[PDB]
């Protein structure tokens, strides 16, 4: 999954859970190879945030809850089939591998991490993955600066379509977004990454008037690494976790200009991931 989905999933969790009280233990399926979550509280609130391709839950005991329990953070990576679902307690999905149950009063519900393929992962603690860079959606200025300061890194000797998947520098960008972003600027996917980005490197250097004149109609690649996934977010509304998936995917399908589209070219990169593009593949093409 890519950054827009993580963000939209966090939004869903937070808003669905804002007034719910959970209670008891956190239950893992026997089959899941992820870690048991040691946690017990009579009354706790669940909140979420996202950063790139990760989602962080925070489990926060409420006043007077027993036994004593510190807040506990958990960071998820969904994999191909992971999701969060809020379901009636008697309707637990088959492949609900981690579950949180509401306490009374009110209907008996379960927040579930669901994942048929079992490629999703969680770890104990709030820590984001070591080395994953700033989120392209939520941390744009730090993301941009981390790329520009580090352009001498060997990551930028690679073709731009491969560098766009390096999560140290483009946390949140995956295979559909790299296609869409490079297509907007018609940058060949196998141009050398540093050659594409060099001209951006060394705010209130240029004034707003000067940026309106020269930059507004000419967004750069790092700008688009933020704005293109923001389009998907806006498009997603509050559909995550609801019954609107058929309408939502039809809208997504219509939004794509390049990925998987008729007439576009495709090649395999060094990791066997398919890059979609129009026109010249660039000099470093296989």
């Amino acid at each position: 999954p890519e950054g827009p989905e993580l963000h939209l999933a966090s939004q869903f969790v937070n808003e669905a859970c804002r007034a719910l009280v959970f209670g008891g233990c956190v239950e893992k399926s026997s089959v899941s190879r992820n870690p048991e979550v040691p946690f017990e509280s009579s009354a706790y609130r669940i909140s979420a945030s996202a950063r790139g391709k990760e989602l962080r839950l925070i489990l926060s005991p409420l006043p007077g809850a027993q036994p004593q329990q510190e807040p506990l953070a958990l960071v998820f990576r969904f994999g191909m089939s992971g999701s969060f679902q809020l379901v009636p307690r008697e309707e637990l999905p088959r492949h609900a591998h981690l579950r949180f149950y509401t306490a009374p009063p009110g209907p008996r519900l379960a927040l579930c991490f669901v994942d048929i393929r079992r490629f999703g992962r969680w770890d104990l603690g709030g820590k984001w993955q070591p080395g994953r860079g700033p989120c392209v959606l939520q941390e744009y200025q730090q993301f941009r600066e981390s790329v520009l300061r580090n352009l001498a890194d060997k990551a930028f000797d690679r073709p731009i379509c491969e560098a766009l998947l390096d999560q140290r520098f483009f946390n949140g960008i995956g295979n559909y977004l790299r296609a869409e972003i490079l297509y907007r600027l018609k940058i060949p996917p196998f141009e050398k990454a540093r050659s594409v980005l060099e001209a951006l490197q060394q705010s209130p250097e240029l004034t707003l008037s000067q940026k309106i004149r020269t930059k507004l109609q000419n967004p750069d690649l790092l700008e688009l690494c933020h704005s293109v996934p923001k389009e998907v977010v806006q498009l997603g509304g509050r559909g995550y976790g609801s019954e609107s998936g058929e309408e939502d995917f039809a809208a997504f399908r219509a939004w794509l200009r390049c990925y998987g589209m008729p007439g576009m070219s495709s090649l395999q990169d060094r990791h066997g991931r398919t890059i979609w593009f129009q026109g010249d593949p660039g000099p470093l093409a296989p």
